[PDB]
């Protein structure tokens, strides 16, 4: 029954919020809909894999909050293998390379590629992390999809192909599905194109030893019987002195305040009294989550390394089930594995097959790209399709279709009376990651503390010291990168030097 | 507790379904979330207005199922006034006209306008009503907004402004919010641009004497205590022999089958065991409804008719709270009124004001468009903002953003084990309307009858005889309309 704060949701965000409020001497209850905590992170354990993350996994420099939290819970990171060459597979052929960027040799394609990445970043500088609807060209950019934007900017098919893959991999959605404003904000608040795409010095640098599910698992240990499992919340009543929150198994909770720490759309699954205000009522019908299946194929040895390949594959094409892969072997070097993501429309299309049919298709693909018959000989396979989760709605995260971010965006983390909103979607730095879950959980926890007069307004938003274990190298550009023209800028320069 | 069929939803679709099944001798329960039936229709009654529809209202030719159902229930239609001239208000000035379509005088603007409506309709001829995702260029058209489309087709700002108003008014949504495929399907299934936009011979021809809320009210009369009010459904369990359906006030219902007769997205409000399959699980988080406030201003007399105006105004521009109006006076000639819609971003924007602030804005606009100080002097005002409704999600209906109709659209009326899907959004002819509600309610009712062996497969989808009271005149084009070039076609000819 009665407590200080009810947290709806036992994913990283809700658990971080509860822990903070608990740590502050308040009585919290976490109500988790599933028979586990973790939400979009999930470590499966078994003899064949030891452990493996089937959802949220990677951490990297600038992700200082998740790293501080995990370290406090006794967890360690190891670095994702990137010692040997990466592979860009283009028109049925593999081009090994080194560096975070695939080489381009043809100087036109080179200028177009430079300009595109450059422009993503230029455009994002104009977008406030905390209020994207405030950018000078907010409406113009929100009225376009990423598809219209890519069409306008890429004067080569090669750059349009790679840029399309980048969007697919980043937000698990098609270019034509998502707002250009929101996708530009998304990349910008992760610290930019380079930080987001990179393994070394980027978001995929590292993974927790033992899996990321331990973050939520271990907080639940600390909270004990304050975490209630298999309590899906169905009803919130704020008409009375204390807030009433009812679960599906008929239990009633009573708090001073509530943190909603679930995806914004999953708010639909709760009936509200009084009804939500108008803009929230409509916002939650407008914010879908992407589509992905995460796939891990196991082998006897990491045989790719022998050919001087780290196991990272960037795979152009419609034919390819998977556009990107990473070595998923353990830091000890056993349980050799390749991780791959089936994204967006391919998630929807290949869901129709059986587990055995998907495995075969990956192996056959990976045998082509890597040039290795050994890829046809896996020992184990695990996969999770996040599209089927009633209590996620999809993965990695929530995306905004055109016209929504500017009409409805400010509503996302606006309190409704005594409810406050956490969840990775309400973060202003690495929103959509395990990092933004933390930021938002802890932030919404401090908003409630402020409401009670325990802390000043000053202290609701709070900066994080940099990890001494995972420090960030700065993102640098060369002079040529900054000043090489685009294609149309070269064409205009050819136009001028003549007349 | 126990019955043959539980219907989730007390709107026209659910009530039509329940009444069919009831009429067939099955035991039906209708579970209604609100303290009323009707859903997106609502007739408020009072001394000042007598009656007024604050939601769904208009009926016209080719809407033969709503008309058959309401006739059986004892309801009558009257014709929406369109005796005098219409007004197109362009760049701050009112141009009166007769006939469906507002006149275009510039030769080039004429050719561009012609080509645009013509092309809407050409395009839609390639879209199956029951399977839009099957159009030969399904993906191409679904991967574009209406906005990219309009920007490609309209070589004149004038045609692009009117076209934009057209989308706004049709689907309560911005051009950039909606799929091109879905919008072209939408228009196609209402029988084309002319049928949809028209008052005489179109969908705004008629309203019900006494309000359309009587359709749902009177079916609930017939069903009596089978209709359960303030029973929001929260939970559906299909793991056991009979289907279990739980309401928010803790009551449990058990049935052989279930009809879900609610907007597709509002299925989010229900927790399912087993979980929904994957494509439905994700579909219902992708399908929003538009934004509108329906506003009705009352006056002593229908003064516009003295100036030879029917009350229909087409209003270009951003400054305008309302793009379109209709005479809302009663067939008797009293309770003079003008009805307008505040649509899409303007609904979102003007919601922030008070009721009195919105009134003043409408009165001042209408005084301008009509050229009448009498507009500034109303006796009463009523309005409804459908954005605020927890159990509609908006109005008029559900729209598809780009990429959704081709990836998810087949899932809409696919049964999930013993649940069947009704509600206007699943209709194939006038989906969006009071008409599609009936078609889909009766159809999903027939699917369950088939499931039980009471009727053959043959009889699930059923054609409707034409109203003898409201017959349709055919939609005609002239030779010039069909063969006049477009702007680029004339340029290529030059
Ligand atoms: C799915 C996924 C995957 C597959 C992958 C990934 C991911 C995912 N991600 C994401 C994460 O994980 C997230 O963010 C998080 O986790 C979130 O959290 P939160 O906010 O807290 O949320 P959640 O989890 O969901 O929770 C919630 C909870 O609640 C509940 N509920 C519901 N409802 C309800 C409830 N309760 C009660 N009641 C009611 N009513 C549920 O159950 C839960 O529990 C990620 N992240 C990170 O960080 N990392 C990673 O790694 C990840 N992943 C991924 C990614 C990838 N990427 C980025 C890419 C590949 C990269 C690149 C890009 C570009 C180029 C190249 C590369
Ligand atoms: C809102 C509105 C307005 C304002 C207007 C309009 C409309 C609307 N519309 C629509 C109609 O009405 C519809 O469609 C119908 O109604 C539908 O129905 P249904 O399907 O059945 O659905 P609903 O109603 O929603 O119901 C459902 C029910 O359910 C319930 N729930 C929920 N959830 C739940 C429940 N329960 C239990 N549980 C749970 N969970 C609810 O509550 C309900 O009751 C329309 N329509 C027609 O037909 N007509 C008309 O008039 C209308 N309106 C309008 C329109 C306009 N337009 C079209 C325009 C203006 C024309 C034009 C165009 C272009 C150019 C020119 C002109």
């Amino acid at each position: 029954n009665k407590c200080d704060v009810v947290v709806v949701g036992g994913g990283i965000s809700g658990m971080a919020a509860a822990k903070l409020l608990h740590d502050s001497g308040l009585n919290v209850v976490v109500l988790e809909a599933r028979d586990r905590v973790g939400g979009r992170t999930y470590t499966l354990r078994n003899q064949k894999v030891k452990y493996v993350d089937l959802g949220g996994s990677y951490v990297g420099p600038t992700q200082n909050r998740i790293l501080r939290l995990a370290k406090e819970l006794g967890l360690e990171t190891y670095k994702v293998n990137e010692v040997e060459r990466l592979i860009h597979h283009v028109k049925g052929k593999s081009y090994p390379f080194r560096g975070p960027f695939p080489p381009v040799w043809n100087p036109i394609t080179y200028l177009d590629h430079n300009n595109f990445w450059r422009t993503m970043d230029d455009m994002g500088r104009e977008i406030p992390s905390d209020a994207p609807w405030k950018a000078p060209l907010a409406e113009e950019w929100d009225n376009m999809t990423m598809k219209e934007l890519l069409d306008k900017l890429c004067w080569t098919e090669s750059a349009k192909q790679l840029a399309t893959l980048f969007v697919n991999l980043c937000v698990t959605a098609e270019t034509h599905e998502v707002s250009a404003l929101w996708f530009l904000w998304y990349v910008k608040q992760c610290g930019g194109t380079t930080r987001i795409i990179s393994t070394t010095n980027g978001g995929q640098e590292r993974k927790f030893v033992g899996g990321s599910g331990q973050v939520s698992e271990r907080i639940m240990d600390l909270l004990g019987d304050r975490v209630k499992l298999e309590r899906p919340v169905i009803y919130i009543d704020q008409t009375r002195e204390n807030v009433l929150v009812e679960t599906l198994n008929h239990e009633m909770y009573e708090a001073k305040y509530v943190i909603s720490a679930i995806p914004p759309t999953l708010g639909m699954k709760i009936h509200f009294n009084p009804p939500l205000p108008m803009m929230r009522n409509q916002m939650i019908t407008r914010v879908p989550l992407g589509s992905v299946i995460k796939c891990i194929v196991y082998y006897k040895e990491p045989f790719w390394r022998k050919k001087d390949y780290c196991g990272t594959m960037i795979i152009d094409g419609e034919e390819a089930p998977v556009a990107y892969t990473l070595d998923d072997t353990k830091p000890e070097g056993n349980y050799a594995a390749i991780m791959g993501f089936i994204l967006a429309h391919k998630a929807r299309k290949l869901a129709r097959l059986t587990k055995e049919e998907r495995l075969k298709k990956l192996c056959e693909l990976y045998a082509k790209v890597l040039g290795s018959l050994e890829a046809l000989e896996p020992v184990h396979y695990e996969e999770k399709n996040w599209c089927e989760e009633q209590y996620s709605g999809g993965c990695y995260t929530t995306y905004f279709p055109p016209g929504i971010l500017t009409q409805y965006g400010r509503v996302l983390r606006q309190p409704v009376d005594r409810i406050y909103f956490a969840g990775t979607e309400t973060a202003t730095h690495w929103s959509g990651y395990m990092e933004g879950a933390v930021e938002a959980g802890e932030r919404a926890a401090r908003e409630i503390l402020h409401a009670m007069g325990k802390i000043p307004e000053d202290e609701i938003w709070q900066s994080e010291p940099e990890s001494v274990d995972v420090p960030a190298q700065p993102i640098t550009t060369t002079f040529l990168e900054r000043h090489l023209p685009s294609v149309p800028g070269l064409l205009r320069l050819i136009g001028l030097t003549t007349i």
